[PDB]
């Protein structure tokens, strides 16, 4: 069988093949376990596939997944995990920014009785205040969104057990927020503190933030249609107050004060409509993601359902 | 073959395992029917899983379903029912608030030919009047929402036949209102009255909102109806004001086009919202993917796969 | 094999069972084909199921589909068609509103090469003015929606070939307008004319609220034309608001601000309303796309093949 | 093993079958490969089916797909491609605007290594100002939405590898814009130039909107952003009127709270519409059910089921 599966998404990653493979063989032979290296070429434009082919010729542990197009790092990672058959699957980066020597340590934490072992950086390490505070705010928001409290400073370097991988493959979602989905499974999780070696705008970021906020939970859709419906009721109210202030207290003010009532009433009514729609939209969202109701960790006395 | 399946959602249920299992075994012994007890551990931080393991090692009727995390009582019950293989499935609470001896009566009713046998509280005694009013009103609203009239004062303590369990498992809804869903699967249903031995208010709101919105389109159909009525009234009165400006030349304030624009735009946007809501309700009904019908019996035909 | 299936939805049809079955055996026997009679008990509260059991035990051509609840006539028909294994399936009503003898003519048309044969009533003769005109208008509107232009004065009494039954079973949609669905799956279609007997031409009170519900279901559950006429009649309004809001802006800049202290109000109203109307139109277009995706009808329906095998 | 699948959608294509098949044979026989013609009769209201039947009886290479009714040219092409079992699929027209000789050239490019070989006309020539400029603008707007830059002046004459055909069949979309779908499933594409040899609003507008909307979320994402800026400006400017009315009072005539109410409610409704649009786009992405990735080649691994 295959015990470990190192998944490497690669796009324009030539000139890094030799050093990365040397480090991986250096750190994976002391483990004395049967491993595999699933390298997912994400439509590289340079001579990366040629060197990947040569490496796969030389070594029987490298397996290449060649995507038709450049789908992206997240999608290439998803393909690699889908084609990984090891008991533990470790996504790693091809630029070696996250050290591979920590893979060993990750394996140990996986053998302590854990299922997800995140690799959390010591501290931002670079990324001036402008980024640390934004990361803090986003992490607090998402931690309030979920009920599992994924660790801060988590990236795409991690260890997932076969249970975790099977659970992730059990979610048929196209709008994916990986951190939220990894929290949403909630197995025996942990994190290993690693320090990145001493060696993005707000257009690629803001889009990622919106994808995390909207494609994971209904909380933006629930907080709204709750702020609306606080107003609207406060607009239908005071619209009635204006009705009962013109009916008593004869209207000696400007002759078209009733316009205000209209501006409130329809508006408030419209908001209610929106709220209702939003609620149902959220329900439809939950229905179209088709998430499983539950995930089973272990069974005693029962075989697993098909 | 297992005849009865007692499904218990467990969460921090230590200091209750020995007593609950003792009462359940005492009740189920005189039945003389092959039974199984499925304990669904709902991601408890407490040590109930270890004692569940001990009991499963001691008693061969105990089967444990360990969930990945805490999913809630509803989802834990759904998992336990999905793993249950008995002909009749009885959800029950580990706290033993619901008397397990009532299981006797339940199975007796199941022997009369009733597919669903609810267990309903004889009364709630001199309880808080606010609950006595709110629960009654919510039950009346739900009863108007369905056409089957599910009994009131009913919790998760029920007996479901294998046909009812299979029908429920045929509903792939991820947004579930179990009371309305059990009404929707309209097999032969009855109830047994029991007296219990002598609230978040946020869950009480979220569950009510689920019951209103996660089951039917009736709230969405009474709206886009009232909204359409209000929009039509707005359009009619805007037309009246247009005619009032056109005939009699009303211009006293000297700007009676703001109100016409307000009414016309509000009515048009309200009709647009009503059409969008109608189509969104169709989308919701289609994504819920409920089966069109449900066959309770067949004569001369074999069941379709 | 089973040449013909007779699907009868049933709800409190006690005391109608004997005459219905007598007429059915009267008409179906001379056809000298192998037939089955699928009686769909739609949760009847009367003693219908017991007499159904008696007939099934004494007659081998009766099969019973007992529905758990009362799902309605349309869903009972869907269940019966789902359980019907005949090459041709004929829905029919248990109250003998439609003469079963006409079944014979239907079968004849079925042997002429037609895949759907409708049973069309020649005249209404039970609806003085309002119902016939409203039905004509509704049929014209739904035919404008549909392609094959399903004939009018028609009901659930019909015949479908096994190809048509399988094609209808190929649509996994829950919000169904079967009148339009039978036209969307176009196949060699025809219609035979029949006259309702004078014994059953009474007023048949037309519950107007149920009529309205059926009309809304048919209009809003078969096509997106209500959502496409709007998002066009609403986008025109939005455009004509943004314009003339710009015109008010240029008029106030050019012709002065003689307004009493307003026209910021009117420009704001027009601009916000038009922007929200564009937003509602975009939401409507994408919701129509979501609706079409969610319905998940097959792209095409192959009638016959030559040189190729059918796709599983 | 069929090396080539020609797909001809026909609707009322009588008096042109013999010429079409003569040209197809004169083009395909020199290729010296096993070819297979599939005639998709798109519910013709004509006697073309009889001629197709006689041709199929006489010649073995011709097979027929008869649709229930007239579905459209795109749907007929999809039906023919679904039934096509060749290693390469070449959708061609029965009218023969596209020269079948280019099939040769297309096949040649297919043997160079490319997976999709488009057949693009060099220039419109006859179209002077309106049609060519509007086509250029449409392609320019579409290109930003698409991931791979499709070539200009393209049509439905192309060669698609079995790998590309399988990838396309993996997309279960009911609202299909094939020009963008072929770009989304990017592979080794290319194009071959050729000459075609010497516009109602209810199609050239419906198709354009279908491509704009039914393919990508870009129109919905460009809005709900601009609308959000408009909402933010409305709310900020309403706050400005509030701060202007609490300072120095209200020198404007005393009915200027109407502006505040209008701006605030419009901004709140615009935020609601923006949230609804964002979640509707998420639902659209979920329901289009496009696969996350597409695998072109594998080394050391077997293709997943
Ligand atoms: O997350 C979980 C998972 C499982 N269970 C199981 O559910 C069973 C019964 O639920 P329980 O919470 O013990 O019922 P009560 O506490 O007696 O009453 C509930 O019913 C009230 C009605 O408003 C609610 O306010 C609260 O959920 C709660 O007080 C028990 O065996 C538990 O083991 C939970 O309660 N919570
Ligand atoms: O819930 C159900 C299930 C099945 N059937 C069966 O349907 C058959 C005939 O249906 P029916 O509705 O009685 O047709 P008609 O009598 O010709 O016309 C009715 O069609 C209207 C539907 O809009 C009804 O409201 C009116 O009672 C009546 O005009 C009968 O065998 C019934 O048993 C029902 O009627 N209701
Ligand atoms: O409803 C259908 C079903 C199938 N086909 C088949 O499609 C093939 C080619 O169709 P064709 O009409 O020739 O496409 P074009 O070459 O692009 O020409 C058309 O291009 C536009 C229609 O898309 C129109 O504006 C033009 O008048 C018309 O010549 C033929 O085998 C037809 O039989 C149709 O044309 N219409
Ligand atoms: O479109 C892609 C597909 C994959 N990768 C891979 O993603 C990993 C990290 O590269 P990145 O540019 O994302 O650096 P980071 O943002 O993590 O600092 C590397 O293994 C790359 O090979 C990438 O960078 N772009
Ligand atoms: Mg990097
Ligand atoms: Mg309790
Ligand atoms: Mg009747
Ligand atoms: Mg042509």
């Amino acid at each position: 069988t295959i015990e470990l599966s190192i998944v490497i998404p690669m796009y324009n990653e030539e000139d890094n093949l030799e050093h990365l493979f040397a480090r991986l063989l250096e750190v994976l032979t002391p483990l004395k376990i049967t491993y595999e290296i699933i390298c997912v070429n994400d439509g590289s434009k340079d001579k990366t596939l040629k060197q990947l082919i040569d490496c796969y010729q030389s070594n029987r542990q490298i397996k290449i997944v060649n995507l038709s197009r450049n789908f992206g790092k997240e999608i290439a990672l998803s393909a690699g995990i889908d084609y990984a058959q090891g008991n533990a699957v470790i996504p790693i980066d091809a630029d070696l920014q996250d050290p591979p020597e920590l893979i060993h340590e990750l394996v140990d934490k996986w053998r302590e009785g854990y299922d997800i072992v995140y690799a959390t950086r010591r501290s931002r390490q670079g990324e001036t205040w402008v980024k640390q505070f934004t990361a803090k705010m986003f992490y607090k928001v998402i931690g309030r969104m979920t009920e599992i409290k994924i660790p801060p400073n988590t990236g795409d370097f991690r260890l997932m057990d076969r249970k975790v991988v099977n659970a992730i493959k059990q979610l048929p979602e196209r709008t994916r927020f990986m951190k939220g989905l990894f929290a949403w499974v909630g197995y025996r999780q942990t994190f290993v503190l690693f320090d990145r070696e001493p060696r993005w705008n707000y257009w690629k970021l803001w889009n990622f933030a919106l994808d995390g906020i909207f494609s994971f939970s209904l909380l933006p859709l629930k907080v709204w249609t709750y702020l609306g419906s606080i107003i609207s009721l406060l607009s239908l109210a005071y619209a009635s107050f204006l009705i009962l202030k013109t009916i008593t207290l004869g209207v000696d003010v400007p002759g078209y004060a009733s316009l205000m009532v209209a501006i409130l009433f329809l508006g408030g009514v419209q908001l209610i409509s929106l709220g209702v729609i939003g609620e149902y939209l959220g329900r439809v969202y939950e229905e179209v993601k088709a998430r499983p109701l539950y995930l089973v960790s272990d069974l005693w006395g029962l075989e697993y359902l098909p």
